[PDB]
């Protein structure tokens, strides 16, 4: 059951951060985009999502203070073997056909907190 | 695709968007009506953004009467008086993206029937 | 007794279904009516509230995008003995006059969470 | 949006937002004689529809809880909230615990200051 | 620093923690009741953060009864069972950090009190 | 000025990502820290606070699940000729002196909105 602080690392070096699950299962963070070939990278875009058990969704609106993509996109995916295993569905702002939502596969490894006693 | 809207799909399932925020926050509940699903007939929380036609909602299937240990996510847009979903649902304690479930709903909106009194 | 994902059936067939209750007690949850000849029947309607120990309110906003009855109910009560005994108000909007609320008591008795493994069956 | 509604006693309710679905939040100061829980903030939640309102009060908060939560009802009429409330204590038996009266609440005109000084 | 404690600084004035999320999340009211000062013995809401004995909260001096038109942030840490902090207050339309306002504050913990009724 | 989807940059290339300000003020937003010769850089790390008018507060706190800092920084400025201007105060968890309340002054700049239509 994915929780509360933790952030998960794709394939493409983009990272999902957890900052907080309800006990109602209701999950809030941000994204961090590093892939290749996609707009709105380096900066964070805000999370909302569920966690039941192992399952896990959550989406994120790529509009933010610096850049707007006008898209959302949706992960559908299970914490198994130390991983989130997702299948995810970007949809463009205007689409007029299902053929314009692009799909694909994320596969997310947890980071381990590094610890500073200061920020410096 | 505005607060206080309700979209209906070719099962009769229907999503209730009770508000979407400045932000693009949307929030509501779902009654899924889909004959060989689980979890039919009461409400479940939803979750999701709007950008312009863009929309992705998502559905907890637990609440007070009925618990079905999964997820659904929609991911479509508004176009021609009907949000177009592409849906996947994730039950936990998968093992393998071949178990998580496809499918499309098409969403059409629903006319209020306004009364002055309960 | 009132906790998050409990559900209450009061005499009428109506059923509270409370989502979340926080730390804070702040309630969300639905509302589906199924009381005779009242409209706004068999579709669910957004609750808030507050809950104390035994002691409970909610209010549902009798609007959605599907049906709407123009009105507010309030209900105030506690558990006790295996039910939730309330009196409610119900207010409809362009009201001029306390007289035209309405009001009555609402016995909400229990009903047990269903599990299933999977959506799929 | 920002607001303040002030009754007989001199209770206020801060109405601090309402969303387009009439979700209501803000806290409430209690001025009643002879309640406790008197002149500290407490949460509120309830719902408006046109002129229709709800609100209700959880009576716990940091320095004090009088272990109940009062719900109002009521509606907008010249300039005033009317309003029916109805008063629930945590560990109550029966009904004829249930205090019940009425408020009337006026809107508070905000006083502008530029600076804390 | 945990919900519903309550604070109270060398000049009178009360934070009311309502709730601390896990997270660190901090909401709550302050009732100020300092000489020299506007926005006296009404409440201004609260947002800030926990992390152990650190924290950080802020207050809007604006409500719908009395508006300053200035907002005041503390840091500050939980030591020997109170709470020491530094304020900044900036006001509306400020051009220079000379017309931004510093002070200390110390705030000591008050017993919740519970009544049986209300 | 200080409005929703607003970002700000200081002199050591820290950026404040305000995401939302409610009709009431409360800020919400995110923050990278890019300074030399502090923790906690290249990371997204949490904002609240409040916008009045030309009058902003905002509070970071140190910690996410890729790397902490023990510590919480609060800013107190105005937004006054296309410029925040700002005292901040940085207190570590277990501090037990104000002496250790470490302070600074930040001018943050604004960056406009970039457009992009595709991902």
């Amino acid at each position: 059951g994915v929780q509360a602080l933790s952030a998960w690392t794709n394939q493409s070096g983009s990272t999902l951060y957890i900052q907080s699950v309800d006990p109602s299962g209701s999950l809030s963070g941000y994204y961090i985009n590093r892939a290749a070939g996609y707009g709105c990278q380096n900066t964070p875009y805000p999370v909302t999502g569920w966690v039941y058990g192992t399952a896990i969704t959550f989406t994120v609106l790529w509009e933010n203070a610096t850049e707007s993509c006008n898209s959302i996109t949706a992960w559908t995916g299970f914490y198994y073997q130390g991983q989130i295993t997702t299948l995810w569905q970007l949809v463009i702002n205007g689409s007029t056909s299902t053929g314009q939502i692009i799909s694909g596969e994320d596969i997310f490894k947890p980071s381990q907190q590094k610890k500073s006693k200061t920020l410096k």
